[PDB]
């Protein structure tokens, strides 16, 4: 038996990023303190997390623990152990830590130096002796760095409850580099915002009549993917990070997808009908299991809003997303023989500002032709917010054959409650490997832009997938990415002075604290 | 009590019996005909039966033997008690029931396979044996006496949703004595739908981690005891629970928001339901629905018609209020004729982009006949991801009596099977959504049959999803009813083109429903 399993010795900590195309890894989050105190101002959500974890006890589990500890030697409360510097960093009004047995490591200080109800120990060996004497549920080590360092060395930590604070601060002490061979992550929380920073919470691990009725009801339960190839992914117990909506859908298509061929001849695994929900109040859902850029997708969004159908505008900003859909060859295969190269026809922008107008060419002045659906939906959100008709539709059935291609992004519906704006986007055809990471980004940004110019706060972006597919040529790359653990998402900042939907320029957009795995050629 | 000690359960299978009509649990009361099962063999029940009555977990046995012994003042398998008729009705290749300890109650039979002469001599035999649980397999006599003498802990009741000729019945089950704890998925086997219900007599390192991850989880003007029955179920796998869970969720967490009429709703945003059309026809059973009107509307759509009068003369009144002089004047359609709803569903599916004149004009070959198009795609290019049928014509909205609630259908074809997604921008959960599920379910079948495919899944995506405040008391009654197995839909198989269906070509079979609820 290990000492730490007998006595249930855990560590808990919160690490931020520290100062300097960078590389990220687990060691990115390592900043513990600065000049005796915490690097940040009080982040509330971490404090509530730390108290809940350090105060929680289950009495009906004590019995088996009392036995286990008895066996090894022959209201219930947890124990918390702090280094002396750590103890001094805590405000007086929080001392001793409430509903917990406070223990302090020190040489320079003795029991006579403290007014408070606390145990003083001068060595770690004496902590084990004390734990041996006391009635307690679990034992949490609270730092600081020197304390952490020596409890990791001595192999005394069964699990690390680790908060990733997704900001940079000035630091002077640091959590030890964890060894992947000693400890591996088994669990990852939802992402949250608190005090103007995103954060998440991860757990590192050291390396009943009605039950039968369940089995009964399951009496009636393909693709050559080796489960082993998802070792890390399948090892995780709690996959609550919202990036798992995407990754889990990939997994589901790999294991249960249907083999079909598409135009190209590649073939896909396909399924039909999924929903993802992302909370933009708490994070910007830019994937972290691989590197993604946003310059292009913002430039496309702005080109849409201006009503444009001219491919050259994008090419001249060196955005190439629509290049291949504009070649002589592509247009000719679409039978658009009388269409100039890079004239993509009555696509997104045109439908958003001019639905129902007769498309001529990409240079025409279509002012006051068609329905300016973008304007109308901005008006509805402002003046008729409970309308269930706030919908913006790119799929104009009449003009489909005159488009370079039909829209994948069929419609956005909007929802307003309590000064907050949510968005449903319905996607008829979803390339999971390449297209969807970008598409989540695009409509998440657009939710912010619409939200802001209508004086609402963004709430939820909801992505409804119809035909959802993984290309075969993407499978190996997705296998890799599925075995990566997401980092906390970044945030998106918009210039607040931009008060009309048409007045945004690329420099009005900032992505902050993007932490991500390495870039991936899906091919 | 004895049945707790010795874990004596019943397991049975009951069909409907040949005689408005009323339905309740008693409807499912038929066990046998002429010493044989009333049905020709139903496989899923056989596989359920077997798997229920052979399943054992050896890790749980200590407790059982412990209790048993304390009470008697003292390769694991189950016990299976049969009546004599029961035992003989079984063909020989199935006797003795493999892998189970076979007991026969008889007053005439003569003694591995035990014989018992009266009931009390089971409890003796149980006190002597090692076994997991004890299953009473019938027949009627056995059930009766085991039941009247409180010797049954749970009933595993297979509800066979079809009518057969029967001479012997299951006892009535007293809703004071027993109540349903669980209901399974619905399935199709041997040309019948069926479900399984359960009557009940009336590393924890990761366990802490779950609590921690819940440290932030915290409107309800509704009450617990309001949903006693709903909340006291353990397994709710009946697909009717897709609808009802959504209502529950709106009633619990919905946003208070007021609509144009000043009625008030609770609304939420973004739901999916999925119904397997291969196994059933999802016509809500926790209340009565009628289908003639909604089929006629579907036929009106396909003909491409915009004339409210066509429906009104067949007494379908779905669109009546949207066609009044008042309702169009308010829509600023002063130059539109009463019951001329303008360029709605029909017009958009058959003439999208045509200039709408009036409901009597001749539109042949005007606009895009997208229904023809999607049907051609299904037939000739089934892997296209462009098979959508869109009613949301941004150009025509203002000229419609009202914008479509059913924005679009997307189709998908794999291995000779068709699935359909319908996206609905606005979902009146109490009144509209039940009819809407039926409507797009039938259409899915209609499209599939005319393209030589089998229907697979209907998938229903709710946008703005809401419950009217005057519906709440009725949805309360409705949540505490327990679904029955769904019916099936039959289309006249002769019909091979989407435009050749008539009202007579649709038959609902075996619709077992609770009593109609007046939504107000
Ligand atoms: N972000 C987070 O999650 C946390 C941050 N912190 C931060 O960390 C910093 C404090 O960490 P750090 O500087 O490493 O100081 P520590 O809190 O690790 O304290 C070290 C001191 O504790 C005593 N001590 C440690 N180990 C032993 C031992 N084996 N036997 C006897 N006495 C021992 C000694 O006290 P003495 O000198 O009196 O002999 C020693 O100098 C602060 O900036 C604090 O805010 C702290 C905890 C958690
Ligand atoms: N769908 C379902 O769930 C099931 C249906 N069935 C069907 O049920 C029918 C059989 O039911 P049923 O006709 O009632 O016949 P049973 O199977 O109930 O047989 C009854 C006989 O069992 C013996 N017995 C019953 N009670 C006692 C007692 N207290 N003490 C001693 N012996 C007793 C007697 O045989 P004796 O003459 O020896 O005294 C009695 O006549 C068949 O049609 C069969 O196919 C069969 C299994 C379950
Ligand atoms: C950061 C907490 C934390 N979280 C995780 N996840 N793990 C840990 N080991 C951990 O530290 C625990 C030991 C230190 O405890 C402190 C420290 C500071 C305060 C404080 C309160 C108010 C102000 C203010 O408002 O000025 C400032 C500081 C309260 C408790
Ligand atoms: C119906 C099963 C069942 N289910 C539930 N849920 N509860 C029960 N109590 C229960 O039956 C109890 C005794 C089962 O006994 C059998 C076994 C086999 C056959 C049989 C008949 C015809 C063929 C054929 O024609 O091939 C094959 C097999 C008939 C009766
Ligand atoms: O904005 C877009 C455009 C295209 N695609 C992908 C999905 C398909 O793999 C392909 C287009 O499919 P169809 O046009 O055949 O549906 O491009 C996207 O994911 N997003
Ligand atoms: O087939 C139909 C027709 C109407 N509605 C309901 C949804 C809304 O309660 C209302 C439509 O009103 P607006 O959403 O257009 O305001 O009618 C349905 O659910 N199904």
């Amino acid at each position: 038996e290990q000492v730490c399993d007998v006595f249930d010795i855990y560590a808990i900590c919160a690490c931020c990023k520290v100062e300097s195309n960078e590389v990220f890894n687990n060691y990115t989050f390592r900043g513990l303190g600065n000049k005796g105190v915490l690097p940040w101002k009080c982040i509330s959500l971490d404090m509530k997390y730390f108290r809940a974890v350090t105060t929680y006890v289950n009495e009906s589990k004590y019995e088996k623990l009392k036995y286990k500890r008895c066996k090894y030697l022959n209201k219930l409360q947890n124990v918390v152990v702090m280094g002396r510097t750590n103890w001094e960093s805590i405000p007086k009004k929080f001392k001793p830590l409430s509903n917990r047995i406070n223990v302090i490591l020190s040489r320079t200080l003795k029991k006579e130096d403290f007014d408070e109800d606390v145990y003083i120990i001068n060595k770690v060996e004496d902590l084990i002796v004390l734990l041996g004497k006391l009635n307690y549920y679990k034992c949490f080590i609270l730092g600081g760095s020197v304390v952490y360092q020596e409890f990791l060395e001595k192999k005394l930590i069964k699990k690390i409850y680790f908060t990733r604070i997704n900001s940079t601060y000035e630091c002077d002490v640091f959590f030890p580099e964890i060894n992947e061979n000693e400890y591996q992550i088994i669990s990852v929380s939802d992402v949250y915002t608190s005090n103007n920073t995103t954060l998440d919470f991860i757990i590192y691990k050291k390396t009943d009549e009605e039950e039968d009725d369940f089995v009964y009801f399951n009496f009636n339960k393909k693709n050559s993917i080796h489960p082993n190839d998802f070792q890390i992914y399948n090892s995780l117990k709690y996959k609550y990070h919202p990036e798992y909506q995407y990754l889990n859908i990939i997994y589901d298509i790999m294991m249960n997808g249907n083999k079909q061929s598409d135009r190209t001849g590649v073939g896909v695994l396909s399924k039909f009908g999924y929903i993802m929900k992302f909370d933009l109040s708490q994070y910007f859902p830019l994937l972290t299991t691989k590197k993604l850029f946003l310059r292009g997708i913002i430039e496309e969004l702005l080109w849409f809003i201006r009503g444009e159908t001219n491919g050259n505008t994008l090419l001249n900003k060196n955005v190439r997303i629509w290049e291949a859909n504009g070649t002589r060859e592509f247009l000719d295969n679409r039978k658009l023989f009388h269409r100039e190269v890079n004239d993509l026809g009555p696509i997104y922008g045109f439908q958003w500002r001019h639905f129902g107008a007769e498309y001529t060419n990409m240079y025409d002045n279509y002012e006051n032709k068609g329905v300016d659906q973008l304007k109308n939906i901005i008006n509805l959100i402002k003046n008729d917010p409970t309308s269930r008709r706030i919908l913006l539709c790119a799929w104009n059935v009449k003009d489909l054959d005159q488009m370079a291609l039909p829209p994948c992004h069929i419609l956005c519906q909007f929802y307003v409650f309590d000064g907050k704006l949510s968005c449903i986007m319905y996607q008829r055809s979803c390339d999971l490997g390449l297209g969807v990471p970008f598409n989540i980004a695009s409509y998440s940004i657009f939710t912010h832009m619409i939200a802001q110019v209508c004086n609402l706060q963004p709430a939820q972006f909801i992505h409804v997938l119809g035909n959802a597919h993984v290309y075969n040529n993407h499978i190996d790359s997705l296998k890799i990415q599925l075995n990566r653990i997401p980092y906390p998402f970044p945030t998106l900042k918009l210039n607040p002075d931009i008060k009309n939907i048409e007045d945004f320029t690329i420099s009005d957009f900032t992505i902050q604290n993007y932490v991500h795995h390495e870039k991936i050629s899906m091919d």
